[PDB]
């Protein structure tokens, strides 16, 4: 099991545009097209990224293609983040995977708002962290995924995912 297999399970496929949760134009594997509300730019966006006129319809190869870049794009923000990196390094493989998923999901920025929770991860207060983490909008917005992710951070294992 690994980050890739993980996100894939949390995100799902899609070859046609979609408004996620809080309705941003998303596609493929939880690949965000645009914050705006235009089916427009999303398509615009969509196209610059695929290097072609999608007219809103990608294939797998592509969706996966974006996917691999995304995952990859997330490790760097983490790495390029003065507040994430430190937590990241401190954690193990499985646990790192959860962090990445979070970030992949809400952004360097968004994740970094978990000041306390981040502090307990690096302090290793797994238990306190889970609770904390769960008492959030995130959890409230995506209870399931959110729970899978918390347990992982907490158990340090992949059990939530089988």
């Amino acid at each position: 099991m690994n980050i890739f297999e993980m996100l894939r399970i949390d995100e799902g496929l899609r070859l046609k545009i979609y408004k996620d949760t809080e309705g941003y134009y998303t596609i493929g594997i939880g690949h965000l097209l645009t914050k705006s509300p235009s089916l427009n730019a999303a398509k615009s966006e969509l196209d610059k990224a695929i290097g072609r006129n999608t007219n809103g319809v990608i294939t797998k190869d592509e969706a996966e293609k974006l996917f691999n870049q995304d995952v990859d794009a997330a490790v760097r923000g983490i790495l390029r983040n003065a507040k994430l990196k430190p937590v990241y390094d401190s954690l193990d493989a499985v646990r790192r995977a959860a962090l990445i998923n979070m970030v992949f999901q809400m952004g360097e920025t968004g994740v970094a708002g978990f000041t306390n929770s981040l502090r307990m991860l690096q302090q290793k207060r797994w238990c306190e962290a889970a609770v904390n983490l769960a008492k959030s909008r995130w959890y409230n917005q995506t209870p399931n995924r959110a729970k899978r992710v918390i347990t992982t951070f907490c158990t340090g294992t992949w059990d939530a995912y089988k």
